[PDB]
């Protein structure tokens, strides 16, 4: 009964600008269209924001994005996330699902990250590399600092942009859009070694979960095989795959997020032809529509709260969320709210702060959502 897009089709750069203007321009009171900077050939990497209140952090309101086309050949991506930015715009208000998403979730969308590549692309490649590179001919993918690997290529303008605007922001779930492949790839991208072994994340029984959840509604990709004829030699239990183990690839923006903000990112591969032609978009809709509602959803499991001043009452502002065994501490926003993305288990939660007296609570995740839990510390 949800209105499904209509507009199937590619979207070059001005295409697409026109679209979301359409969109930001009809939806003014759901929506909120921003730039994040400019591409090499001056072209804008426009952002959709998506929820009942445009352009404002909402206290305990998880920031959720979706980033596609950082490889510009790669455009399923660009065109899924321009149909979902229609999907929620025209089913805000009459369908339920759309309506309680919005309202509880503010999400940015990215169609495109490398706007200049997609245009020197050539419809039809398949598994190309032609308009894959930013204007400047470097792998935008390749491009940020890597936590083993000592990046070499200069930061690009797309690179310097994106890091701003995930600095910006409270990022809780996160997913950048691929081809050339079916599976949902997870952190770590790649090791010490530098060779395709499994590099294990302190979360990622979370990022296992996160991709499975977006797998599973995929049909195909779920089944494991993304090309038999094409790439015969890939085999992904259930669909998805820890990136270092398919291949060693230093310098993503997947890992990134997770080293240097409090965002999870996961990597999603579509399908294994990277430019299909226009009459094959409405199919990868169909068969990722779900997935891609699914998703957005894991946002909010785990747990959630505040840490408040006990004096104040008030939220502290950059307080540490940790847990039980898992090395990777969780940061809060200026209403000292935080989220913290757990699979269903019990913990040892512990809120802390500079100026403060650290409280510890035992919190219990179960397997269907998200566990409220603020924390009211002490001054020292
Ligand atoms: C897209 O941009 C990336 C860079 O971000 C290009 O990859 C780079 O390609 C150069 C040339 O092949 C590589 O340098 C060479 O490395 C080998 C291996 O050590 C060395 O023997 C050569 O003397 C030379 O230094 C470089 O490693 C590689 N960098 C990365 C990050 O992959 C890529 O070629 C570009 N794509 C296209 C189609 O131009
Ligand atoms: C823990 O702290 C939060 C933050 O204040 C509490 O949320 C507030 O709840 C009261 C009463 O329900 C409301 O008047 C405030 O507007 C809420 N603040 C928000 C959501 O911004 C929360 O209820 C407290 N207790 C827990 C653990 O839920
Ligand atoms: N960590 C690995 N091995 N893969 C993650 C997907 S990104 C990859 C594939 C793509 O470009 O789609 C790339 O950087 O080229
Ligand atoms: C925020 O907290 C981190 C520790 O988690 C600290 O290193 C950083 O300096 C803090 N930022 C501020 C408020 O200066
Ligand atoms: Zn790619």
């Amino acid at each position: 009964q949800a209105v499904q897009p209509v507009d199937f089709r590619h979207h070059h750069f001005s295409d697409m600008e026109i679209f979301l203007r359409r969109y930001a321009n009809e939806y003014p009171s759901i929506t909120r269209l921003y730039s994040v900077g400019k591409s090499v050939e001056l072209r804008e990497l426009y952002v959709m924001e998506i929820s009942d209140n445009p352009g404002i952090h909402e206290a305990g309101e998880p920031e959720f994005k979706y980033i596609g086309n950082m490889h510009g050949n790669e455009v399923v991506g660009r065109e899924l996330l321009l149909n979902l930015i229609e999907y929620l715009c025209k089913n805000f208000g009459t369908d339920p699902e759309v309506t309680d998403l919005v309202q509880s979730t503010r999400i940015h969308i990215m169609p495109s990250m490398n706007p200049d590549g997609y245009e020197k692309s050539q419809e039809g490649d398949r598994g190309g590399t032609v308009g894959r590179n930013n204007s400047n001919n470097y792998d935008l993918n390749r491009n940020f600092p890597d936590q083993f690997f000592q990046v070499t290529d200069p930061p690009q303008p797309e690179t310097l942009a994106v890091m701003s605007w995930l600095k910006t922001y409270p990022f809780v779930l996160s997913a950048n859009l691929h081809g050339g492949s079916l599976v949902v790839n997870y952190p770590f991208d790649d090791d010490e070694q530098g060779i395709a072994i499994y590099s294990k994340s302190p979360d990622d029984a979370v990022f296992q979960q996160l991709a499975l959840s977006y797998s599973k509604e995929n049909k195909k990709m779920y089944q494991g095989s993304p090309c038999k004829d094409l790439y015969p030699t890939e085999y992904f239990p259930h669909g998805i795959t820890n990136g270092a183990q398919w291949y060693n690839v230093p310098g993503g923006m997947q890992d990134w997020n997770y080293l240097n903000t409090n965002c999870f990112e996961v990597t999603i591969e579509l399908g294994c032809v990277k430019y299909p032609k226009a009459e094959e978009l409405p199919k990868y809709w169909e068969q990722n529509r779900r997935s891609l509602l699914q998703f957005i959803k894991q946002v909010h499991r785990g747990i959630w709260g505040f840490v408040l001043d006990a004096t104040d009452g008030r939220g502290i502002l950059n307080a540490t969320i940790s847990v039980a065994d898992i090395n990777h501490p969780v940061t809060t926003y200026k209403d000292g709210d935080y989220w913290r993305l757990l699979v269903q288990g019990t913990y040892k939660v512990t809120a802390s702060a500079r100026g403060y007296d650290p409280v510890t609570k035992t919190v219990e995740v179960d397997s269907k959502g998200g566990v409220q839990v603020n924390f009211t510390l002490s001054r020292t």
